[PDB]
């Protein structure tokens, strides 16, 4: 079990809308995905060690929902995003990331 090809899965999977390959595998998060519900992600680099995995990323998506208070823009928005992953036995146990959320501000108008 390739940790590092598991993520590439995970990305391929919601980038496609996969519900299944998506279970295979497994806050703010929920900030994003209301107000940048289409939000698709780029890989950009992938590091595989033991359990954990860490990618840098961009995530595209268009402002149609209510971003922390300011109003839905129809803009759309570029976000660098890294994070780091935890694999047991080939599915996700945890996550950590961090996005550049200041930068979303900026991209929408405040």
């Amino acid at each position: 079990p390739d940790n590092k090809a598991v993520v590439r899965q995970l990305i391929d999977a919601w980038n496609n809308g996969d519900i299944n390959a998506l279970m295979t595998f497994w806050a703010e998060m929920r900030r994003f995905l209301d107000a940048f519900p289409d939000l698709r992600m780029e890989l950009h680099s992938i590091v595989s060690e033991g359990e954990l995995v860490a990618t840098r990323m961009t995530v595209h998506a268009t402002h149609t929902g209510a971003y922390m208070g300011i109003p839905p823009t129809g803009r759309p928005v570029s976000c660098a995003l890294m994070g780091q992953l935890r694999i047991v036995d080939g599915v996700v146990v945890d996550h950590w990331g961090v996005a550049d959320a200041l930068g979303i501000l900026v991209q929408i108008g405040m």
